[PDB]
């Protein structure tokens, strides 16, 4: 196989568990914001620098794949120069040059040192070794390339905001062209080319050890910076912030990586297929990666659209764990048969209720100890969350259990899937909440709760078969699919026509609904359907058990 797909999960884990720990330490208070600059100034001015140099000295130049390069750096420059264009037309005047300025670096630049190189190694480097260089030449590459353009329109915006200043053009073009240079992933990737033509790739035995403390050093200390520095940041946005946000993530997290295989499937004219399928997964993984934390960096340093970039990195960087775990296994299944593309839905399944459950636990916890779970809406999102918890427990359970009994199935299988009815039920009925709240009324709390479980629970006594099914969603049949539909068409039809009434805390909760009403239409769509049928069976999978950690990432 191109990608060992099963090693992904653990290196997510391991890069998004550091940056949780960080996260977690900033919050507790371990490390203020003043204490944690202590550490970004470790990562940045010598773990990052010295992980450069020395992968710059190693270097194989007579073994890169400069059409790789070329792709990923061209769809790079194509996603800067739409997001550039369209923003330089759509913002107003009073910031639209900051906004071109960042806007397009954000949509392009990836966290590729801290989140990439753990990935892109964990997946490629026993299959494809010679990946794990590009992250060290795409990513420099794009900063020099790009990000002086970018700048330009930051110092043309300060030059505008000095309202009194004639100033000459050239500063403006230098002064951004000289940010980049100052940026120590720029300069060591020059200095490390420079060492690595002196020194034949060989570095010196006696400075190799150095470079390699340090820049192992970076990798861990790099995501609990990432973490600590996550803390605080999302800030409420506009309607217009939190619209123009969702597109510039969707240029980075889906633009761009299209734009990057479609790319190397334009500019790869190599004849290997595998060579060239793994190639093109790899431009899509490596489009996927989150906006660089320097971004941010370079907006509090011009101290322009701070809150967009700031937050939008933060999402971005969460957004983006869901995203590549999903797009690294969707990428993987055309090369696997129906038996092995089973286990693999079963594996993912496992794989995400494993995160979804502990965000499970911790949401809960919060609200059961924060005694939100008294107050409305959150009693309804509380029981909403013990449905998506035991939705993950029936995950595990059926990973176990899946064809090792006949009864436990059954129960397995009534618990499970009574749960996951309750969960579409709760979505709609949460969204009812919402709009029963919104006009002023007494609202029916004990009937809406024995509703959201009993429906559920009376819909699975209805459908009490496939005994050798290795996927839950079918144990009981097209009978079975048509009890789901029906459970999902009413959830979307009570929660679409409630949000839409509403529309005539409670703003967060109207992002969960919408956010799980996205999810309940991909589990539509893939019962009313019954290739694409895999993929969507890995949609409805990834939310049915990983929608508590859409219920986490908006409440936690
Ligand atoms: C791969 C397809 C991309 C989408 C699944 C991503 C790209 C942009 C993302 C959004 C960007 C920002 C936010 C704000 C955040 O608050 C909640 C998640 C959300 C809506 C994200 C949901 C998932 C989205 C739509
Ligand atoms: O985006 C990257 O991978 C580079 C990077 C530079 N400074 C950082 C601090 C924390 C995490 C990543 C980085």
């Amino acid at each position: 196989p191109s990608m060992s797909i099963t090693r992904l999960f653990p290196a997510l884990l391991e890069c998004f568990g550091i940056v949780l720990c960080g996260y977690i330490a900033g919050r507790a208070n371990v490390i203020t914001s003043t204490q944690a600059k202590g550490l970004g100034n470790f990562v940045s001015r010598f773990a990052l620098p010295a992980l450069l140099f020395k992968n710059m000295v190693v270097l194989n130049f007579s073994n890169v794949d400069w059409s790789f390069l070329y792709s990923i750096l061209i769809a790079k420059a194509s996603v800067f120069f739409i997001v550039c264009v369209l923003t330089l037309l759509v913002a107003s005047p009073d910031s639209r040059f900051s906004k071109a300025g960042l806007f397009p670096i954000f949509a392009t630049q990836s966290n590729d040192f801290a989140l990439g190189y753990p990935i892109v190694e964990a997946l490629y480097q026993t299959t494809y070794p010679e990946y794990l260089q590009y992250i060290y030449l795409v990513a420099p590459i794009s900063l020099m390339m790009l990000n002086p353009i970018g700048f330009i329109f930051c110092e043309i915006q300060k030059w505008k905001d000095t309202q009194n200043a004639s100033q000459n053009k050239i500063k403006i073009v230098g002064l951004g062209l000289l940010r980049v240079l100052q940026n120590p992933i720029v300069f060591m990737v020059f200095i490390g080319i420079a060492f690595n033509f002196i020194l034949d790739r060989k570095v010196p035995v006696y400075v190799e050890n150095f470079l390699d403390g340090l820049g192992n050093s970076f990798s861990g200390s790099a995501l609990f910076y990432l973490g600590l520095t996550m803390v605080g940041k999302i800030k409420r946005l506009k309607k217009s912030a939190f619209v123009v946000l969702i597109l510039l993530i969707t240029a980075k997290l889906l633009v761009l990586p299209l734009l990057c295989r479609e790319m190397v499937e334009l500019l790869d004219k190599g004849d290997s297929v595998v060579n060239h399928t793994s190639l093109s997964n790899y431009a899509f993984l490596y489009g996927v990666f989150p906006v660089a934390p320097g971004v941010a960096i370079f907006a509090t340093q011009f101290n322009m659209e701070v809150e967009i970039i700031t937050s939008g990195m933060v999402i971005s960087t969460f957004v983006s764990a869901p995203i590549m775990y999903v797009s690294a296994w969707l990428l993987t299944f055309p090369t696997m048969d129906p038996k092995p593309l089973a286990y693999a839905i079963q594996n993912v399944s496992f794989d995400i209720s494993i995160v979804s459950l502990i965000s499970l636990i911790w949401s809960l916890a919060i609200l059961l100890l924060s005694k939100k779970y008294k107050q409305l809406p959150h009693m309804l999102t509380t029981n909403l969350l013990i449905a998506q918890s035991i939705v993950c427990a029936g995950m595990m359970i059926w990973n176990f259990v899946k064809e090792k009994n006949f009864v436990g199935q059954i129960l397995v299988f009534v618990l499970l899937y009574s749960s996951l009815y309750s969960t579409y039920l709760w979505t709609g009925l949460l969204a009812i909440s919402l709009f029963l709240l919104k006009k002023r009324v007494q609202i029916p709390v004990g009937i809406i709760i024995i509703s959201g479980w009993g429906i559920p629970a009376l819909l699975v006594g209805v459908l009490l078969h496939n005994g050798d099914s290795i996927d839950s969603a079918f144990f009981y049949g097209k009978e079975q699919m048509i009890t789901t539909a029906v459970t999902l068409f009413c959830s979307i039809l009570i929660a679409g026509i409630s949000l839409m009434c509403m529309n005539q805390q409670l703003t967060r909760h109207v992002l969960l609904c919408l956010l799980l009403i996205i999810g309940l239409f991909a589990n539509l769509s893939s019962c009313l359907w019954w290739r694409l049928y895999v993929e969507l069976q890995f949609f409805c999978a990834v939310f049915n058990f990983g929608q508590g950690f859409i219920s986490f990432g908006i409440f936690g």
